[PDB]
RNA sequence: UUUUC
């Protein structure tokens, strides 16, 4: 996919999922695409330190991957995964308040 | 953990 997604769009960056709390010493911009490509047609996908960028045809995709991938396990560390312009409470170092791990247990 | 020498 393109490495472009930083539109600013008002449905551009709603198609878009920001997948914050990211190891990214193991998965890179070429394994996102990959990986979230399973809860929608991906049109553009980047790779930064701690977090990464995913573009979708549309909002639905957005949904499908913020639902299917938030607390998975990646590098085996938990993901923070949320729609690019719909933050949860919080952003930094920290985003769940759960278990983060009734899904393994 | 909100964006690509």
């Amino acid at each position: 996919a393109s490495n472009v997604t930083n539109k600013t769009d008002p449905r551009s960056m709603n198609s878009r999922v920001f997948i914050g709390n990211l190891n990214t010493l193991v998965v890179k911009k070429s394994d996102v695409e990959a990986i979230f490509s399973k809860y929608g047609k991906i049109v553009g996908c980047s790779v930064h330190k701690g977090f990464a960028f995913v573009q979708y045809v549309n909002e639905r995709n957005a949904r499908a991957a913020v639902a299917g991938e938030d607390g998975r396990m990646i590098a085996g560390q938990v993901l923070d995964i949320n729609l690019a312009a719909e933050p949860k409470v919080n952003r930094g170092k920290a985003g769940v308040k759960r278990s983060a791990a009734e899904m393994y247990g």
